[PDB]
């Protein structure tokens, strides 16, 4: 094969309109590589590609299949990394190095997802949004020790030219990275990335680079909210069919329990999804769209929230 174009996948690869999840799951591997030509780390970091597509091959290989948390999502919260890339152009904002670290984090940092939900700090703000949080915060994970596990397989070395000391910052942006997944890390940053959008990013100040990488991380994890309403009935379905993956009912109750899902992916949008994609539009003007979108979708949460 060799990789395929961007443009070639579709003429809309690189929309905030385009649905990723779309894709067949075989294709997958291969748009991986597309956008990280497209994105110029191919050629730019000297890639070889054969070790690139064993290295995709074998962290796609490694995640479980929950209805939810599996590679379809860490697919798809790579390519908004892609979109953000391209219609933000983070290259203005960020270093190489450090959107490379995004992108293969999104990759990765699901592969340790367990769903055991142990923890009352997002469910706080959102009882929905404790489910579709990573986890890794609170409790331990090991999406980071699995990615070097695979990296460190013979053959799948893709950072095998970096220098040492870019070797060791590139991991260390990995572990940061995958840890800011877990959204019990953001509300735990929330007053930073406000105080960050209030006095307007510094690319000169590197703790505004580190608040930043966090702050598109969750976007990326939650980009599901950004699509059509198909998508967000969709992903909230398949949310549900998780959480009850086993207890003697007292069919009735199951139904009851979806007679929910509307109030609490509403307050979802209203206290945890929106806000971070009002963050980002707040530093990036060019995100309107997705801010919009997010609030749109609410609505007709709303709008149905009258079964
Ligand atoms: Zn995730």
């Amino acid at each position: 094969d060799g990789i395929q174009p961007v443009a070639a996948i579709d003429s809309n690869f690189a929309s905030f309109t385009y649905t990723p999840r779309s894709l067949p799951e075989d294709d997958t591997s291969m748009a991986i590589l597309s956008m990280l030509q497209d994105m110029n780390f191919i050629n730019n970091y000297k890639i070889d590609c054969p070790t690139l597509a064993r290295f995709c091959l074998m962290v796609k290989k490694g995640y479980r299949d929950p209805p939810y948390h599996n590679w379809m999502h860490a697919f798809s919260v790579s390519h908004f990394c892609y979109l953000l890339y391209k219609n933000l152009e983070l290259t203005n904002y960020l270093e190489d190095i450090e959107i490379f670290a995004l992108f293969i984090s999104c990759m990765c940092h699901d592969l340790d997802h367990r769903g055991t939900n142990n923890s009352f700090q997002v469910a706080s703000k959102s009882v929905l949004a404790a489910l579709y949080s990573s986890e890794g915060s609170v409790m331990e994970r090991h999406h980071f020790a699995q990615a070097i596990a695979i990296l460190n397989t013979h053959g799948c070395n893709i950072f095998d030219h970096f220098s040492r000391k870019d070797y060791q910052r590139m991991l260390d942006l990995m572990r940061d990275i995958i840890l800011a997944t877990d959204l019990a890390h953001h509300l735990r940053i929330f007053k930073d990335l406000q105080k960050m959008a209030e006095v307007g990013y510094d690319r000169n100040n590197k703790q505004h680079h580190r608040l930043l990488l966090c702050l598109l991380m969750t976007s990326c994890d939650l980009s599901d909210q950004t699509k059509g309403w198909k998508t967000t009935r969709k992903i909230a379905e398949l949310i549900y069919k998780e959480f009850f993956s086993l207890e003697k009912a007292m069919m009735e109750m199951m139904d009851r329990e979806k007679a929910y899902i509307p109030e609490l992916q509403i307050s979802f949008m209203e206290h945890i999804a929106m806000p971070i994609y009002k963050l980002l539009q707040d530093l990036f003007p060019k995100a309107a769209e997705l801010y919009e979108r997010v609030a749109s979708n609410r609505e007709h949460w709303t709008k149905v929230s009258h079964k």
